[PDB]
């Protein structure tokens, strides 16, 4: 039936997004091994997050042109090897080595793996949104697309599981074996990712100027101009945000009051799970019983302005309130960021557009997140040190509430065919 096949996007979303986030879990676990006495260097920790990204975006493109050089047939089972065996790659760094090329490789690794990821990340996407037809796609979207929860949730189930099994062997002298974890936490992706290999397997440029012409006519005017706007401009602003907490909430949570070695990892590990079990994962799930009763921009506009709300009573109160409130109104963020912009901006980018040219514009408008994902990923961490997380935030503030501004340019879609729409707008005229 049709269902097998939703369930295995989602498992690639919760390995890309167990590959993309746990790169948060697998960050502090770098950290206590190869550089013990100061932190990670603030660029290579931006790139390597980035990486996955900056590959997802390489990866889209590439496995875009080669996906449309020689069709679906040729990057679909390559692009999981290349996660595998980038997973594999990073996996296995050499650990006699010294911390900078361990960081170097890894992100290499995180680019191809950020390749890999960015094969299937829009064409999980899409395989739904043309099936359907029907008032319930919402729903289905956002039901794959929580699996970025369960991601980020099963990475940091994973760790605390992880760091709970190295327990005994810490407390004695052992130090070093946290090593071992973070490929754990990368390598445990093998088995969903061997899994999911098995199951996997178990005129050019006179058409590309073509479809150049009807792309430009369409989005040459006003009202069909700003919902691509509307689009990359929300998504690209929330994944500022986003991604800028979600590659980097265990940085937030260190600010937060969650910052010998076990007890550290430990409870790094518990912020991290209470957050996305309590906030990032039940978001997915908020939105997901929503979306198709409140609309996409009422809560884009909620999740951009209640997590702008958080943000800035985040970037507000920060340096100056206690752990409880920033851990509630964070978990309220992450809870609104799911629940609100950055699963809406993912819905919204999907349906907007009618069929006839809708790949460019999703593509464009997840480069354009990857942008403001890559943007923030590629800066977090550096603007961090440079002008202080509230500041940071406060921007990610003003990209909720230009998220929040922005988010006007667009078109409630739920209910709506885009086709039938083009139908008769061309019916009329």
């Amino acid at each position: 039936p049709q269902i097998k096949l939703v369930l295995l996007a989602g498992v690639g979303f919760f390995l890309d997004a167990y590959d993309l986030f746990i790169i948060n879990q697998v960050a502090p676990m770098l950290a206590q091994v190869y550089f013990p006495k100061t932190g990670l260097p603030a660029q290579r920790q931006d790139l390597m997050k980035a990486a996955a990204n900056i590959g997802c975006v390489v990866g889209q493109v590439m496995f875009g042109v080669l996906g449309d050089s020689f069709g679906r047939k040729f990057v679909y089972g390559k692009e999981l090897i290349l996660i595998i065996v980038a997973t594999i790659f990073q996996m296995s760094a050499p650990s006699h080595w010294d911390g900078n090329r361990v960081l170097t490789w890894i992100t290499i690794c995180r680019v191809f793996l950020g390749i890999g990821i960015g094969g299937d990340y829009p064409m999980s996407a899409t395989v739904v949104s043309d099936r359907a037809n029907i008032h319930r796609r919402g729903t289905l979207l956002c039901f794959i697309f929580a699996n970025q929860g369960w991601g980020s949730f099963v990475g940091s189930l994973v760790t605390i599981v992880t760091i709970s099994g190295f327990k005994h062997r810490l407390k004695s002298g052992h130090t070093h074996d946290v090593d071992k974890a973070w490929r754990i936490l990368i390598g445990l992706s093998l088995i969903p990712a061997f899994g999911t290999l098995y199951q996997r397997l178990t005129g050019v440029i006179a058409s590309k100027k073509a479809h150049w012409q009807e792309f430009v006519a369409y989005f040459s005017t006003w009202n069909h101009f700003r919902n691509l706007l509307g689009s990359m401009l929300g998504w690209f602003l929330v994944e500022i945000a986003f991604y800028g907490i979600n590659l980097n909430q265990s940085v937030v949570l260190a600010q937060i009051g969650f910052a010998d070695v076990y007890d550290k990892l430990f409870q790094l590990a518990t912020g991290n799970i209470i957050v996305t079990a309590l906030g990032f994962l039940p978001g997915y799930y908020f939105t997901l019983f929503l979306i198709d009763i409140v609309g996409r921009k009422k809560l884009q506009f909620m999740g951009f302005i209640m997590s702008g709300l958080f943000l800035a009573i985040l970037a507000g109160e920060i340096d100056h309130i206690g752990k409880g409130p920033l851990l509630a109104c964070f978990t309220f963020m992450q809870f609104f960021f799911n629940f609100g912009a950055n699963t809406t901006t993912f819905i919204v980018a999907a349906e907007l557009f009618p069929t006839r040219i809708r790949a460019s514009a999703h593509g464009i408008s997840a480069a354009a997140g990857k942008c403001g994902a890559i943007l923030s990923s590629l800066v977090f961490n550096q603007l961090k040190a440079k002008i202080g997380t509230s500041a940071v935030l406060w921007i990610f503030f003003s990209t909720c509430i230009l998220g929040f501004i922005s988010t006007f340019l667009i078109d409630e879609t739920m209910g709506v065919d885009p086709d039938e729409k083009d139908l008769e707008e061309r019916r009329a005229r």
